[PDB]
DNA sequence: CGCCCTGGAGAATCCCGGTGCCGAGGCCGCTCAATTGGTCGTAGACAGCTCTAGCACCGCTTAAACGCACGTACGCGCTGTCCCCCGCGTTTTAACCGCCAAGGGGATTACTCCCTAGTCTCCAGGCACGTGTCAGATATATACATCCTGTGCA
């Protein structure tokens, strides 16, 4: 994850990013720095809580 | 034939932004032991006087300190050996969350009696001190006890 997010910041190195459910909660502190369009959740039925 | 010195390579580090996050401090509400004064009685500093071991000293009387000479043997330097834990990749488990919500007992706060001991008081007696007495260690008569000497002998 880290190689993957040493061609991340100053460039934009994609169009969209694929990122796991549970991989958000240990990484928040990392996503919650970029700015995004679209966050799209799949099937929707887990965050119910 | 194989080793210091150089050069290429790789990665670990330092430092500078860049944005989200949370408790340090400020602000207020509040509220209780510090502050001020008076009363009261009480131990500490000031002599006072005394008395007693520390101080400085002098001179026998040994006794450790010292200087040195020898020495021998273990601390140390060197060398060969080998093996054991570090570095790294691959396997395996501990712990977090999601589900899906309930209580539970133990320190806290507040209240409530109740009785053990501080304080005061007087009566008595007991252990620090002075003296009696024996234990141990000390210094000296003493009855033989071993050379020395007249001394008489064969």
């Amino acid at each position: 994850r880290k190689e993957k997010r040493k061609g991340w910041n100053k460039p934009d190195a994609f169009h969209v990013c694929i990122v796991s459910y549970q991989l958000v909660v240990q990484d928040q502190h990392s996503f919650k720095r970029k700015r995004w369009q679209y966050m799209v959740l799949d099937e929707a039925h887990n965050i119910k809580n």
